[PDB]
């Protein structure tokens, strides 16, 4: 039936409905830090989230999405390896059933507890749906989450999860500041890739930050109480909603630091 992360509709079956799954620039990948090329011509990242406008949070049956108002250049990403302005449209997470798994990207084979994706689309294309059809259409900022001390800025999100426990639920989620999810360093690795979920389009420029943010066991624990299933259906906990690393192929990973 519909795609998911279970043994019968998991990542290893996606190729049957989405042939692009076995493509040449699939994500995520394992970042080998020793072969990543430090590229000195890379510009620093420019994150302008000061006028961001969050609208809603939704449980889509795969993960939850916090959506932003992308009708104007409110929250944008520029610089780095990018050309043009990219608007933040939404962010989501991928997490595991345990602290030693959860992230999609890995660093030297190391998996983190979760991974945050800040999705932006190139304003040049007018809308998100057009942008996903272009090789430079999207820019996703990936941030690793490790278990340690609480991330104060993540609490608003953790607080509201009980209201969107099942598939299809959504809640008003205004006035959230995404700057609170950012680590203090903006050093990163960058490579051309794809969406990690169907349709798995190869329109993404990945910007994975080196420094992960720490969240508490309690904070992460609440993510794990979400449901994949719809209301009234048999409870299936939302865990391990991550895709395993794909072959890098004809691609080089560049770093903005040495
Ligand atoms: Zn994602």
């Amino acid at each position: 039936h519909h795609w998911g992360y279970g043994k019968h509709n998991g990542p290893e079956h996606w190729h049957k409905d989405f042939p692009i799954a076995k493509g040449e620039r699939q994500s995520p990948v394992d970042i080998d830090t020793h072969t990543a090329k430090y590229d000195p011509s890379l510009k620093p990242l420019s994150v302008s989230y000061d006028q961001a406008t969050s609208l809603r949070i939704l449980n889509n049956g795969h993960f939850f999405n916090v959506e932003f108002d992308d009708s104007q250049d409110k929250a944008v990403l520029k610089g780095g390896p990018l050309d043009g302005t990219y608007r933040l449209i939404q962010f989501h997470f991928h997490w595991g059933s345990l602290d030693g798994q959860g992230s999609e990207h890995t660093v030297d084979k190391k998996k983190y507890a979760a991974e945050l994706h800040l999705v932006h689309w190139n304003t040049k294309y007018g809308d998100f749906g057009k942008a996903v059809q272009q090789p430079d259409g999207l820019a996703v900022l990936g941030i690793f989450l490790k278990v340690g001390s609480a991330k104060p800025g993540l609490q608003k999100v953790v607080d509201v999860l009980d209201s969107i426990k099942t598939k299809g639920k959504s809640a008003d989620f205004t006035n959230f500041d995404p700057r609170g999810l950012l680590p203090e360093s903006l050093d990163y690795w960058t490579y051309p890739g794809s969406l990690t979920t169907p349709p798995l389009l190869e329109c993404v420029t990945w910007i994975v930050l080196k420094e992960p943010i720490s969240v508490s066991s309690e904070q992460v624990l609440k993510f794990r109480k979400l449901n994949f299933n719809g209301e009234g259906e048999p409870e299936e906990l939302m865990v391990d909603n991550w895709r395993p690393a794909q072959p890098l192929k004809n691609r080089q990973i560049k770093a903005s630091f040495k």
